[PDB]
């Protein structure tokens, strides 16, 4: 039942995409890795309650590589919900809920505030708006060093669980860590200052639902936090940390079904 | 220079007290196990910078053991900062800064909103809102069992900092054994429902700062930083977790003399 295969986009991306179920459109942005294998099990899951699911591998990452270099280089949030505009118009997606954690919320938000003509609604998770010296500078050392670093970095710091993310297995972590020099170089320093937050009173009565995840220290995103409230927008938890998808698929899931019901209802009223 | 004393409460209440320095006022109220040697620290660091610094054993807890039941069963932030003004009043205290973490969050939010002319600004941290099933739990259990329980709980969990934890040392250690039950008993069922932080209209405006520790686990104090936004009282991070003045003394008392300065002035 799930459709597996590619679509070029006139930018010159070939993406990866694939795509189950009939119903309103969900579409799942990865984070950075751009890896939407992570998606699999949540895919079904949500596909079954009455959704067509989309997903893809982010440009420049995984097999969604055949790509310019411009789309996988000093990456904004800008250019990413450009990007995924642009598949969603090769798609025949006309109105879409939207999930992204990480760049990939940025994205939505992007989206939301870009697109409002497109976008139902959008979830965003851990949205990133500071700059880390530490992570950025791992852009100057070896593909081998980076990749060795945030391998270690995404299981024992922000998985939120390491059985479920070492379960992921050799094909999915062998693609990661392909990734992880072209994430370094390209994303930790022009994503944060793109961030789409900066205008508290843009956000205000948008249909924006705004997550981060429980176990995460509460530094991380103590801004999300503070942003969406000054906002007035719905912020909560999920469980794990920065990949629910990953670490709890199930709850990962219903959030996503349940988020998306309560704005077809807010649709019709 | 340090005091270390005794006083006696009309309530019933005799406190073991500490007093540190001159100056303005500075109280530092403990978090739920009611242990001022925490403070040992920050009180000299404090007081160094031109203030008279108090700190106090709560009642039933340490060596302010000897007060009535009432004031360490089914203890409320109401309770707490009626206590507190009350050793405010012994030791002619008639204006301070406060601090507290926990319980002792929920004592100096009450004491700013019940008693505004004797507390020039309150510092509070992680304040507990929510009931928790499994803490509440522990009030059945047998007092070794608790103890065991919780000092785990603070070694292993929420102190921000094992080794300094370790660092209070065994006199420190031994004091807290006996603290658990008393603790697990008289307070995770009564404080969440007592917190002043109802109101959100009540707390804006007011001399309040508020932070979390940067490890904690987001969903812990959540609710915090929403209240606090909504609020618009300023909230912020202290490094570590529950104990910031436990785990890094130095920062913690950096923050405490800024905060008082910071106020001392607006109030000039
Ligand atoms: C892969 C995730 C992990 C974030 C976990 C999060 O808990 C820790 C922060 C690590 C930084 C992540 C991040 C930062 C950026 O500036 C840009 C990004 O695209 C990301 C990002 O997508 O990182
Ligand atoms: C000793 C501290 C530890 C806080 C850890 C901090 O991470 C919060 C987790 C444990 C809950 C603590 C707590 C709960 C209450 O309902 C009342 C209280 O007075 C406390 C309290 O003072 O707990």
């Amino acid at each position: 039942m799930r459709t597996r295969s590619t679509i070029s986009t006139p930018n010159g991306i070939t993406w990866y995409y694939e795509q189950e179920g009939t119903g309103p459109d969900i579409v799942l942005v990865p984070d950075g890795l751009g890896e939407c294998q992570m998606f699999d099990s949540s895919v079904s899951q949500i596909a079954a309650q009455g959704f067509r699911v989309t997903t893809f591998d982010m440009p420049g990452m995984s097999r969604s590589a055949k790509a310019p270099a411009e789309t996988y280089t000093e990456v904004t949030a800008q250019k990413l919900a450009s990007y995924v505009i642009s598949i969603l118009d090769a798609l025949d997606i006309k109105h879409a809920t939207v999930w992204g954690c990480s760049s990939g919320a940025s994205t939505v938000v992007a989206l939301l505030l870009g697109y409002p003509d497109r976008i139902r609604n959008a979830m965003c998770h851990e949205l990133p708006t500071k700059l880390l010296d530490h992570l950025s500078n791992t852009a100057v050392l070896e593909d081998e060093e980076i990749s060795n670093i945030l391998a270690n970095v995404m299981l024992n710091d922000v998985s939120g669980g390491s059985e479920a993310w070492q379960a992921l297995g050799v094909e999915v972590h062998a693609r990661l860590h392909k990734n992880y020099p072209v994430f370094a170089r390209g994303y930790p320093r022009t994503i944060p200052p793109s961030a789409p937050v900066q205008d508290v009173e843009a956000l205000r009565g948008k249909p924006l639902d705004w997550t981060v995840g429980a176990a995460t220290p509460t530094e991380s995103f103590f801004d999300n936090i503070v942003t969406a409230t000054k906002a007035g927008v719905n912020i909560g938890l999920l469980p794990g940390m920065h990949f629910p998808y990953v670490s709890h698929p199930d709850v990962f899931a219903k959030y996503v079904v349940e988020t998306t019901q309560k704005h077809l209802w807010n649709s019709s009223s």
